[PDB]
């Protein structure tokens, strides 16, 4: 199935927001980002995904489609907005091999507030 995550210039937490910013799926499961607001796009954070996950970057201000098959935990960033804190969490299945790695990626303050809470509702 299908999840739709709207990416916005104000939402939930504030400015520069991917809503919902932390997705539960299954494998096989694919999301939808929507240009809701212009002049957001979708970019895997290095890093942040299991071993054998295709590398996404999407182009700026359009819809775009992610399908998910590898388990794991997943961070995208918004590339214009990263260091506005325009971060999402994604988990798929029950796999969590990464998790101690993709927790472990640094950040700057404000992105890394925003990741806290996410990380912390999956574990
Ligand atoms: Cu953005």
């Amino acid at each position: 199935d299908e999840v739709a995550v709207k990416m916005l210039n104000s939402g939930p937490g504030g400015m520069m927001v991917f809503d919902p910013a932390l997705v539960r799926l299954k494998p096989g499961d694919s999301i939808k980002f929507l240009p809701t607001d212009k002049g957001h796009n979708v970019e895997t954070i290095k890093g942040m995904a299991p071993d054998g996950a295709d590398y996404v970057k999407t182009t700026v201000g359009q819809e775009a489609v992610v399908k998910f098959d590898k388990e794991g935990v997943y961070g995208f960033k918004c590339a214009p907005h990263y260091m506005m804190g325009m971060v999402a969490l994604v988990v798929v299945g029950d796999k969590r091999d990464n998790l101690e790695a993709a927790k472990s990626v640094q950040h700057n303050k404000l992105t890394q507030k925003r990741l806290d809470p996410l990380f912390a509702q999956i574990q």
